[PDB]
């Protein structure tokens, strides 16, 4: 009981920090650029560069800090109050989806234009940093939140409420990497929000020697990609198309040499025909591909 009550000490602590991170932003950068303008290059392109910071900001501060400290003296709260919210956490989606078309604009001025205003302002952090925070903080929830449910397990106590909110903390920071990785795929002719709804995604060994490829699965497209090497002032990685199949030229062969982490996907575009072999990382991945391809094939 003793550390189910530093987890949540932690957690209000790291909040009111929060609040102030996400306000170096909305209150020290986006106001210094409302009040006295841009870079020429850079004119209209700063709605990209923060996304909805704004909005998140908002709702920490107004609301959402002021629910975590009345869970202080009743921490039964907790449990309630992610579940409660689950829908204002998906502001978060928008963010990371959003985060790799604003890292690229921000990596073009981070040593001219935003040094100027981090000297100005006397942060510690560049906006590279800053921006990464509310990323880190959709994770730090689930990081305590796991904590905090595991010790209320060891403490005997009622645990429903509690597991709930655990599970809302899988989801939503889950398609955050899921939506980030997506932006970050480059090469690819024609638009991902033309593609329909990202399914699934995951790594595999493929084989037209086997390399790794980060495979995207669209309601009507399968995207493979190679993994790149981290840049100068991006906070993840990035991924080179290689190839694409249409879902309509899809085929699926379930077993490929029995091997329960094997699977086959064909294109048949035309006459022209290929194969790629893909080798999962686990059988319950598999599992989840096979069920997934074989409820978009059954559509159209």
């Amino acid at each position: 009981l003793k550390r189910r009550h530093y987890v949540l000490q932690e957690l209000v602590e790291t909040e009111r920090d929060y609040v102030r991170d996400l306000g170096y932003v909305v209150e020290g950068y986006m106001a210094l650029m409302k009040e006295d303008g841009v870079p020429d290059d850079m004119k209209g392109k700063d709605k990209i560069v923060f996304g909805n910071i704004h909005q998140i900001y908002d709702w920490h501060r107004d609301f959402f800090l002021g629910e975590l400290e009345k869970c202080l003296e009743d921490p039964e709260k907790l449990g309630s109050l992610f579940v409660k919210h689950e829908r204002r956490l998906h502001m978060y989606i928008a963010y990371c989806q959003n985060k790799p078309k604003s890292e690229h604009i921000v990596s073009e001025y981070i040593d001219t234009f935003f040094e100027d205003l981090k000297q100005r302002l006397g942060h510690r952090l560049q906006l590279t940093d800053l921006l990464i925070k509310p990323v880190q903080r959709i994770m730090k929830y689930q990081l305590l939140l796991k904590d905090f449910l595991k010790y209320s397990k060891k403490a005997s106590l009622d645990t429903s409420e509690l597991e709930r909110a655990v599970e809302v903390m899988c989801i939503v920071p889950r398609r955050c990497n899921d939506m980030m990785n997506v932006g970050r795929l480059q090469g690819f002719d024609g638009k991902i929000v033309a593609q329909g709804k990202l399914l699934l995604q995951d790594t595999f060994l493929v084989t037209d020697r086997c390399r790794e490829r980060r495979i995207f699965l669209f309601e009507q497209i399968v995207i493979f990609s190679e993994p790149l090497d981290k840049k100068k002032g991006f906070s993840m990685p990035g991924f080179l198309f290689k190839n694409s199949i249409k879902v309509s030229c899809l085929c699926l062969e379930e077993n490929v040499e029995n091997d329960p982490c094997k699977f086959a996907l064909t294109s048949r575009t035309g006459d022209v025909v290929e194969t790629f072999i893909l080798h999962s990382s686990s059988p319950s991945v598999r599992q989840t591909w096979i069920h997934e391809i074989n409820q978009i094939l059954e559509n159209q």
